[PDB]
DNA sequence: TGAGGTACCTCA
DNA sequence: TGAGGTACCTCA
């Protein structure tokens, strides 16, 4: 039922497993599923060709991006295994540490994405969907 | 019939007599009556009490000032006597040669506020008054 | 967060 | 100029 909210372009990213964490100023103990939600931010054109150059970098030529990075919207969902501190995330992801300097870093596997998105009024931090919304989501998942 | 829009709270000043020059980036030929009008931007109040206690200690603690200084509107006129470069302000008015550091400095005598204030539009530089607000606003001169 | 008040920027 | 589009800031 937990769900956070992310910025695009980095939101879709995140449900199509081309980022892998998500970094934050704050700790959560939530562990397991995490809805993934995009604000209410539209990501200006530019901020997305930039950053799908970067991750092409990071990923390989042939990274396969969205065709769109809707905004206020449910997305899909990760499984939030780990939230490690930064120095954590330095020991244990060497690999990739160097994509996240928050102060807590949401280690994030299994993503996957909704076909149908549905609108959404996030929150700050960790919050609660709508039990119509997560049961529509969880359907729309198979 | 010609006129020089300037942000309250100055453009109330100048037609008080409180302001004596104003500075612009350009040069103007003119010479005799300008009509001064407030330009649309409305000073904070914080703006407002700044200018008054800076003016007070050039003028004198018992300067009195308009009780408003409304925006967008024809406040009076002065007489534009020169149009200095600020090399010729400085050598001709020492007295108050600090009052204004812009490249042209324009020098304004025999002030006179209306009693009744216009709303007007403005436009850069000297631009010349629609006739019936020229004429209205030469009634309320006498 | 998302929403809106406002200061800042630009103007065939 | 004055007007308005927009980015920035703040939020009992």
């Amino acid at each position: 039922s937990w769900c956070l909210s992310v910025h695009q372009p980095w939101a879709s990213l995140l449900v199509r497993g081309i980022k892998r964490v998500e970094g934050r100023s704050w700790y959560t103990p939530h562990r397991g599923r995490l809805w993934i939600a995009a604000t209410a931010k539209k990501p200006s054109p530019q901020e997305v060709s930039e950053l799908q150059a970067t991750y092409r970098l990071l990923r390989g030529k042939d990274v396969e991006f969205p065709n769109d990075y809707p905004s206020g919207c449910l997305l899909g969902c990760v499984d939030l295994i780990d939230c490690l501190s930064q120095k954590q995330f330095k020991e244990q992801f060497p690999d990739i540490s160097q994509e996240s300097d928050s102060p807590f870093v949401f280690i994030c596997k299994n993503p996957q994405e909704m076909v149908v998105k549905f609108p959404i009024k996030g929150n700050p931090k960790i919050w609660k969907l709508d039990s119509k919304i997560h049961q529509g989501a969880k359907k729309g998942l198979m």
